């Protein structure tokens, strides 16, 4: 319930967090 | 206590969403 | 349930850091 929110969560902020590496070298 | 986690959550999902909007904006500008 | 707790903090952590690297970039 809660634990399906929470991990829809660390996929969406670990997907942001991949794109400013890669923005960052690019 | 249910209701906290609960507002901890959905403050966390705006927070992101904005951030994802952010992101692509810059991607774009 | 810690680990809901944990999960939390951490995730908040996260996005601060994010938010932070953000208003970095929108200078340059």
């Amino acid at each position: 319930d809660v634990q399906d929110r929470l991990s829809a969560l660390e996929s969406r902020v670990q997907q942001q967090e991949d794109e400013m590496t890669v923005l960052k070298a690019a």
